[PDB]
C-alpha cells in the first residue's frame, strides 16, 4: 500500500542561508532521535552541481502492528541524497531508509527554489510511504503515517529555522568525529565563500572518509548502503 | 473515577508579559507534541474583557491499557477557552481534550493573577483526570502526565517570556490558512500588548483567517465535538 | 547479563566551567524526561574535595520485554555521587538507578580532567547496564547512545548559557528554598571554592531550611529505604 503527503513551506531568506543550513541542519533541539551524521560522497560534477550523498542514524520504534520481537526502541539508517545548482539556487533532496524496508519504506524529496518576487526560498515536500503487509489495518497504517507526516513536517521547519537563526554533529564512529568536524569545517567554508558565489579540503576529506569507510566495513548495514547508493533517485 | 491534581507557579514578571506569552506560547522547544494552534472565535464582550476559544492538535500515545488497534502513535485535539481582564490583571484559562474522551478526559483550569505587592504573577493550576482493576496504574499515568505538564508549561512559558522580553511561528492545523494566522496573530499581538492591556481599546485579517479555518473545519471528524464543547461554559 | 559501553568527550572550556554546568545541567532542552534534581548531602571534606550527593527523578518507559502491567509511562529515581578535586581540577561522578533494579540496573561512571596541552577538559564515561539477548543488547546501545548525545548537548548548552528556568525539587514547596540554597552555593563554588581560597561557605541558613524540606518529604517517599541503602555504598 503506498499513501502520499506533501507540504510545502517558505523560508523568508535568500537559497545560500538555507542549503548551507541543510547541510548543517543536525543537531538541533526539534530532532532528538537523530543520533550521528555522515559524509559518505561529495563531488562537484562537471556541470557545476555539488552531488552529495549523506548517512544518518536515528534512534526510533516501529509501529505497534509489527511482530513483538521487533517492537521497542532501536536504531536505524537512513540515506540523504543532494543535488545542489548554485548558478540557478536550486537543490534537490531525497532521502529514505535503509533498514525495515519490508515493513515500511518512507521515501521523501525535497526541492528547494527562489521566489524572487517574494524574496524567499521555497521548499516543495513529497512523501511516499510504503507499506509491505497488513490490509486489515488500513486505516491505522493511514493514521500512523499522518501523524509521521505531520510530526516531520514540523521537525524539519523548526529544527531548519534554529539553524538559520544560528548561523545568523557526531560521526557514527566516534572515533571519527573530530575528523568529521574538521572536514565539515572546511567544506562549509568552501561552501559558502566559494561555491555558491560562482567562485580545497582534499586532506581533511581523505582523513575522514577514510575513517568512516573503515568503520562501515564492520557496519551491518555497508550492503544495504551500497545498494542504495547504486539507485537514482532523482531519474 | 477521577484524580485531581493542582500545582503553583510563580512567573517574577508583570502580567501583561505572561498573559502575551500565553497566547504564544507555542511552539517552544519544550513542547514537542503540540502540531498546531488556531483561533475560533475572539471578542471583547461588553465588561471589556477578551475571550478566546482555541483548538490545538497534538501528536501523542494512548495509555498501555488501551485496546491493542487503539496503541500506538496519533494526533488529538484540545480546545482552549480563555478570559482576560486588563483592569484586574486577572486571567482564567481552561483546557480539555475533544476526542479519545471515552478513554480519559483531561481538564485543566489555569488562573494567572497578578500580585503588585510581590511583582509576581501567580499561575494556580487544577487539573481533572475522569478514567472510564488497574486503578494504581492509571494513578501512575496520571502522576506522572501531570509533573510533565507542570515542567513543560513552566519551561515553555519561561522561554517565549524570555524571548518577548528581550525582543518560529505556530502553524494552523490547515497548512492552506498558516500565512493568514500569522497575518492575524501578529495584528493582535500588537492591539493586545500596546492597546488592549494599556485600557486604550484586526477585522480584515480575521476575516480571511477565519473563513479559512471554517472552510477546513467542515471537513474535519472533529467539527461536532467542537461545537459541542464551545456550547460548555467552563468557568 | 552485563553489557559495557564507554566514551569519550571533550570540552572546549576550562575545568571551573564544566564543573558548574556539572551541577547545573537540568533544565535543559536535550534532557526532557527530567522533572527533579535535589542535593541530599554536601560537604567539604578534611582533604579539601567537595563531596555531594543528589536525587534526579525523570519520566521513563520499562522496555517491551517487562511485564504488560509494568509497561507505560511512570518515574524513576536516580542517586548521583560525586567528588571535586579543585587543587588538581579533577571531578567524578556516578549515578545508578534506584528503583527497578531487578530488572536493569544502570551505572555510570564519569571522570572530568584537564587536558592543559590542547586547553580543554576531557570527560571519560564508562556505563554498566546489568540485566532475548540480541533485544537487551539494542536496547542498551540505543539507550547509550542518546545519554551520550544528551549529555554532550546538554552540557554544551549550559556552559554556553553561563558564559553569555531553574531546576525544580521533587517536593514543590521546597523548590523555592532549594533555588535560593543552589544561589549561595553556585556563587560560593566558583568564586571560593574552585578558586582554592574556601572550604565552608556562607550558606548554612538556606541548607538547612532546604534539607530540612526535603527530608521531611523524602520520609513521605517509597523511594527512601532505597535512598539510604544506596547512600551506604562507596561507588568510587
Amino acid at each position: 500500500m503506498v499513501l502520499l503527503h506533501k507540504s510545502t513551506h517558505i523560508f523568508p531568506t535568500d537559497f545560500a542561508s538555507v542549503s548551507r543550513a541543510f547541510f548543517n541542519r543536525y543537531p538541533n533541539p526539534y530532532s532528538p532521535h537523530v543520533l550521528s551524521i555522515d559524509t559518505i560522497s561529495r563531488n562537484v560534477d562537471q556541470e557545476g552541481n555539488l552531488r552529495t550523498t549523506r548517512l544518518l542514524k536515528k534512534s526510533g520504534k516501529l509501529p505497534t502492528w509489527v511482530k513483538p520481537f521487533l517492537r521497542g526502541i532501536t536504531e536505524t539508517w537512513i540515506i540523504e541524497v543532494s543535488v545542489v545548482n548554485p548558478a540557478n539556487s536550486t537543490m534537490k533532496t531525497y532521502t529514505r531508509n535503509l533498514d525495515h524496508t519490508g515493513i515500511m519504506k518512507v521515501e521523501e524529496y525535497t526541492t528547494y527554489q527562489f521566489d524572487s518576487a517574494t524574496s524567499s526560498t521555497i521548499a516543495d515536500s513529497r512523501v511516499k510511504f510504503s507499506s509491505g503487509f497488513n490490509m486489515g489495518i488500513k486505516s491505522k497504517v493511514e493514521d500512523w503515517s499522518r501523524t509521521k507526516f505531520d510530526e516531520n513536517v514540523k521537525k524539519s521547519r523548526m529544527g531548519m529555522a534554529f539553524v538559520i537563526q544560528k548561523l545568523e554533529s557526531a560521526s557514527f564512529a566516534p572515533e571519527c568525529t573530530d575528523l568529521k568536524t574538521k572536514y565539515d569545517s572546511c567544506f562549509n567554508e568552501w561552501y559558502s565563500e566559494k561555491f555558491l558565489k560562482g567562485k580545497e579540503c582534499s586532506k581533511q576529506w581523505y582523513a575522514y572518509t577514510t575513517c568512516v569507510n573503515a568503520a562501515l566495513v564492520k557496519q551491518g548495514i555497508k550492503p544495504a548502503l551500497d545498494e542504495a547508493r547504486e539507485e537514482a533517485p532523482f531519474e
